[PDB]
């Protein structure tokens, strides 16, 4: 099964040109926990933004162009991305906006971090209908000395 993991602000914004104006170490912990030892699929832009492979995870990057880093696997289409993951229990799609849009229809679970921040962004998580999913886990957190804004973690399963 395919799952998407994403952190969204209001209006579903997930990215912009510059660094996001928030500091959320709790979300990073959540992201690690949920993707450890599982293959991760990401678009070229996301790859560039992270800059190194995620340790202890098979890294699959989608790009129409030839790959520039032999430490990861480069694929040219959605179908090849899936096939490069092999027979695994769960494939995690980590972004960006173009990638989420193509995998949403094939995903069975979403791992979302909702951040209470209003930011200007040019990339959004795709629109989804809450009715089609079942919220199986949800947990709100207030901002603190290490987290700049409040946020909520939610896990949804497709009905």
């Amino acid at each position: 099964m395919i799952s998407l993991i994403a952190a969204l602000a209001v209006d579903r914004v997930i990215g912009m040109e510059n660094a996001m104006p928030w500091n959320l170490p709790a979300d990073l912990a959540w992201f690690k926990r949920n993707t450890l030892d599982k293959p991760v699929i990401m678009g070229r832009h996301t790859w560039e933004s992270i800059g190194r492979p995620l340790p202890g995870r098979k890294n699959i990057i989608l790009s129409s162009q030839p790959g520039t880093d032999d430490r990861v696997t480069w694929v040219k289409s959605v179908d090849e991305a899936i096939a490069a993951c092999g027979d695994v229990p769960e494939i995690m799609v980590i972004g960006g906006g173009r990638v989420y849009e193509q995998f949403l229809p094939k995903a069975q679970k979403l791992y979302l971090t909702h951040i209470d921040a209003e930011v200007e962004g040019d990339t959004h998580f795709p629109d989804y209908e809450p009715d089609d999913w079942e919220s199986v886990f949800s947990e709100f957190h207030d901002a603190d000395a290490q987290n700049s804004h409040s946020y909520c973690f939610e896990i949804l399963e497709r009905r």
